[PDB]
């Protein structure tokens, strides 16, 4: 360690000793910005999950604490003219929060509610999340008030180019890459990326999200559901011993995008699909879904815009449950995958689970555990694949969207697929192996903490500390 | 969704007469931008024609169509250069940057006492859409001069190259324009401007193609068009003449340039049997086909030996010279036909000749090889016609994966480059299948490489917002 | 006028319909940025000093709206080793607030109290005293929570060096110059001006407040001071017939480097400043004090750093008064220049100096007469110069500082002098006119406000406002 | 030169700039916003322009541009449009020296 004379704190702590420490951190944040009320709870949360680390050397609480400061943001004003012909100002943000394993990387939202303190926190996740790919990326977030709600295709169009019109002054192939999220979908990608190609004078992958005809990439629509799929098998793999989907029983909430396309390649790993879950009810096939069915769900939700209760004109077996969640199926349950939102299993719910035979939860959605359903999971010693190592599939494309545009060469779907799977393989590797050397094994949440955090703390002393 | 919907002025569909109406109005709306570019009048004419179909399923293409052919850069410069005497000579330089949707401008260079902005807008706007049929990251851009290389000395044709890259390098870069070769710009230019170029920049980057194998450059470009001629027409006998293949195929090939010899090579690989090369003077006939060995000599005698096709019966007792006559007049079955000479060498009496010779498909690796009236014999007789605007863009396909190359900074094996090659030239077949069945008929792949091309840049163009 | 169809507002108003859309707009800027209390009081300030020319017209109130975003806010962390050798991170800032009138022009301040709020409210009223001066400069401000009290020479060398080495991205002799203020003297920007210059490899006005030496101005330390007295000499030859400094007792309150040149200018003028003061209290001459004793005071203050009290031992004639302000003085008082801190003048301290005879009071510190003050000199028809524009001097002379950089020459201390006066000449004349066209004829406060607003505003619906 | 007028409708437009000689100093000479611009007649106000600004006897060489954009019936938001999207381009072919 060549940095370690630059660090006041050393040694090993107890974990009253690492908690009056991180105490002591988490004030400090707190005078630096007082009301930022998400970023103080991002850092406070993180900070939380890598006490085993702590315990094992409190420099990296300092190395923590240095990297919570961003490298750089930049706000600036977005003057745009609506269809009315009436001029309107919205704020524009880049939060450009570490780039020490490479280019800052992460998505932009357009949402009225968005503000310094919500992009500085998904910013500040998004750093560990994308080390947790393996792949050269750093992190960011950034996005606007602007608010698409009753705005025209032209209004859209008007706000992207001028909102580009500031940006592209601060990113680039090499720099910042950023992508879509809330707000910002394909529409927004396209109108973003002619102004910024307009402007650089150049055709480069500084957007990721972008359609195939212009250096988009296969896989994107399925990413993030096969990547939960794929973490789920490894773990099963290296944690329980051999064991597989094969045969299981899976409840898989939500039925969107990410749902769809976990039930898809749960069925190519031979598990059955049991569930599939919207705001109205959950369906239940007692002898599972097949590719032939989850292809007439995906027609119902992505073109007649359906609930999932019209699926049972076209089984006999199918039952709706109106009112309830998936979790609530009368059946054994070997598998449990929330893809549908945050704070969908409760802890009744996993009471439920553990009742029912669930070994192994994937988080496809953002936090849909909430932290007492976590607690009864790990006292059950049910494994919990944290959503962010397990939904990180859409990220990973894009990483490998990013290598696609530097090597001037589309990728086959099949060759995508197959580096995703790489991907999901060493993450779950390194997530066992952290867990294991400090002294937690099997905890697959602290895991996912310590992987991410230790490769950007370790390459960051490697760097200078700069 | 529709995201553009809005924007534009001509919407929906609309009726053969009136798309043909539109295609007037259009055309002398660019008339009276440039009155006197004749050449670039034409271009946009032709392709228009080609594209109706689309337009009758709705109008908002030809809106799109209009707005792509006005360049997005073109830039013309002043070229002043010392002579071996100690003069100073001026030429005029151009780069049209006409397009940049799917990529970087793409497209050659050409040194030629005729070139004019006229042509040059003729030739890049054609490329914009020949490009996008390779399926690479490619926009459309041609550029030149008017200097003209006869007569000049190697040190003459050294000092007008660094000049000319002396203005050009501040407009193009590996992610915003490669330029290329083309007539009067070959390896020793592009080395001229290499050099050039990496002084002035301080980099080595892939801003040129066509560079040498020993800095940047790519193996199969000899090849690149031949081959590709015969990978295309290979992937169309399997997917509309069901399984069909060049096995046992007599093929009638014309020219006996680069096009026509490396057509030879690979119709040999796939078990074809050419019998025909022609040139100016007449055409040779193999009864039982040539082998690769008597292609061999056959390109030593064009390449080296600049002579003429009678000099192979000097090397052959079987074949045979017939002056003053097209291949296609050859007296024996012909399964297949590969026009590579050059532009209207297949006329209406050719065609009859082939449909009742036995010919059920024909590849065109010349430009414009067959005469409007030839394609409708053609069509009648179910004879297949493969556009060379799709079948001949093998050598813009390499010039594509030379890029690749440089921004991967490593060099293939021939063997990889030749398998994305065939690749390549198996996804253009498909699209140019699929684009013909969904808007005009199935079959028809000269209709299917016109829409193919155009509407990857016109939905693409959108995406981004038309700017 | 190209814009009006812009703006949805438009049109005259009465003072109460002015008020509520006041209000609607504070309220806006508050939801925008909830806890930036001082940057919401300034906005309200000069919306309210407004009110004048919102009521001709509606259009304006948009107009100013707009510009309370800052075109461009750059935020980034700046890593520096102490001399123990350990690793610090403090924040850096620079609010590039508005450029309509030319470069972003504004101070960076080296204070633990320095945040985003603070640095909004400065850059912001930075816009329109910069514009007050008649000289092409937009309005910005900069800085960092890094505290200079207890640190090495070498300590403040590497953080400059680290604060600048972020900072020269975003700064030029066309984009933004920044300068001097509470913590930023020439020590700091020495260290910046040498890190600037070796990673840009280049010579240029960048910065102002730099050395004589090497691209700095004459008169620099001078200007304030001698630029309130500038002001204020005119003003009472515009709008009080004729009258001048001869003659007049003066009654100074501070004795920093302000209220010092301020005397020394008045003498120049034939007037006579008769006290200084400090917070423990003020001292007085009842025959005021020569050239050669305000050098005697400056030597007590600015080297020894003495209270006021020490002058008593270098003069029979000086009177000390413990824990009371200058105004108190028994002697009558011609006028009044507040030079300390703000709010020093209240309401009591204005109705003395009306009995002791004060015809005129300028403002060298920043808003040292408070409202209920400003009431009783109105009634008493005692002319108030606002300090934004009475103490714009500083600000002038860095302008005059670009202007010698860009020549390539250096101006004789007389021709800066001749220039500042000038500057000083158009400004008051400007003030009275734009309070005499608004009917608010004699407020010089009201004409400030209005005379620095309207440049801004009309460029910048000029320049298409963006 | 694309821009989107009042009706919401792309118009497309073309922007010249004749950098004619720089040999005393920055390309300078006006720009044309009118139906009847074209290369030909910027080039024949461009070439005249050098020697006229040569005769100033001051350092400027000589230049025109403009574009066939019509300002006749246009709003001063739709010319707001244009000159945005018009120096979009021109910007990186200009500046002070
Ligand atoms: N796909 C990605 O790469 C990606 C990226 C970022 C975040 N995510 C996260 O993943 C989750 C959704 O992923 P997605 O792309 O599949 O979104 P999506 O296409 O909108 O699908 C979400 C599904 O969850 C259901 N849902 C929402 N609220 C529910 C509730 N209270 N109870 C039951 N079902 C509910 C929705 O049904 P309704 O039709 O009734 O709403 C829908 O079927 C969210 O947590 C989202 O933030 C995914
Ligand atoms: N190779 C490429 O990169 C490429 C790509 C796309 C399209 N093409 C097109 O393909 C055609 C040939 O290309 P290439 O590389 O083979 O050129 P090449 O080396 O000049 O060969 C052309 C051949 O055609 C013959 N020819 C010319 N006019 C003829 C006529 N009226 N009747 C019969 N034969 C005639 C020439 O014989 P003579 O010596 O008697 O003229 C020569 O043998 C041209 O239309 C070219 O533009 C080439
Ligand atoms: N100089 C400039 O160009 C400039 C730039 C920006 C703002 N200003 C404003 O101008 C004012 C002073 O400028 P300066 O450079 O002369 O500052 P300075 O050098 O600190 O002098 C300030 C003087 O005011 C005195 N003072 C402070 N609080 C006082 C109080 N409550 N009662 C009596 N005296 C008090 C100080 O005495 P102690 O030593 O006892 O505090 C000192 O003598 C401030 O309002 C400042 O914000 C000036």
């Amino acid at each position: 360690d060549y940095t370690r004379s630059l660090f006041t704190l050393s040694g090993p702590a107890t974990a009253s000793e690492v908690e009056k420490h991180i105490q002591n951190a988490i004030e400090f944040v707190k005078r630096r910005d007082p009301d930022q009320v998400q970023f103080i709870q991002a850092f406070t949360e993180v900070a939380n999950g890598l006490a085993p680390v702590f315990q094992t050397d409190l420099k990296y609480l300092e190395i923590f604490l240095s990297l919570s400061e961003p490298e750089r943001v930049i706000t600036f004003k977005v003057p745009w003219v609506n269809d009315a012909g009436k001029l309107m100002i919205n704020r524009g943000f880049r939060v450009q929060f570490n780039s020490t394993l490479g280019p800052y990387k992460g998505g932009l939202r357009f949402h009225p509610s968005v503000n310094l303190s919500i992009l500085k926190f998904l910013g500040f996740e998004q750093i560990f999340k994308n080390s947790l790919t393996t792949l050269a990326m750093g992190g960011g977030k950034g996005g606007s008030d602007f608010d698409p709600k009753g705005k025209s295709d032209n209004e859209v169009r008007s706000f992207c180019q001028s909102f580009m019109t500031e940006l592209q002054r601060h990113i680039g192939p090499d720099t910042d890459v950023p992508a879509g999220d809330i707000g910002v979908g394909e529409r927004e990608i396209g109108f973003m990326y002619g102004q910024y190609k307009r402007l650089s004078n150049s055709s480069t992958g500084t957007l990721t999200g972008k359609d195939p005809k212009w250096g988009g990439s296969f896989i994107r629509p399925q990413a993030t559901g096969y990547g939960l799929v794929f973490f789920v098998q490894y773990i099963l793999n290296d944690l329980h011993n051999g064991d597989s989907f094969k045969g299981k029983r899976v409840a898989i909430s939500g039925s969107g995008n990410v749902a769809q396309y976990a039930a898809d390649k749960v069925i190519d790993f031979g598990g059955i699909p049991i569930t599939f879950s919207d705001s109205s009810g959950y369906i239940y096939e007692p002898n599972g879904f097949t590719k032939e069915m989850v292809t007439v769900l995906m027609e119902l939700k992505n073109i007649q815009r359906a609930r999932v209760s019209e699926f049972l004109k076209y089984s006999n077996t199918a039952k709706f449950f109106p009112n309830k969640k998936a979790w609530d199926v009368d059946t054994n349950v070997n598998v449990a995958l929330p893809c549908a939102c945050e704070n969908e299993l409760d802890k009744a719910d996993a009471e439920m689970l553990v009742k029912k035979g669930c070994i192994i939860v994937g988080e496809g959605a953002n936090m849909p555990t909430t932290p007492e359903a976590i607690s009864v999971f790990k006292a059950a010693k049910v494994t919990v694949c944290p959503g962010k190592a397990a939904n990180a599939g859409g990220v990973a494309v894009s990483g490998l969207e990013m290598s696609q545009n530097s090597q001037r060469e589309k990728w086959t779907s099949e060759k995508v697929l197959e580096k995703l799977q790489d991907i999901m393989k060493n993450m779950s590797k390194a997530c066992q192996e952290a867990a294991a050397k400090y002294n937690v094994h099997g905890d697959i949440i602290s895991g996912a903490n310590i992987a991410g955090f230790l490769k950007v703390a370790h390459s960051y002393c490697d760097q200078g500390c700069v």
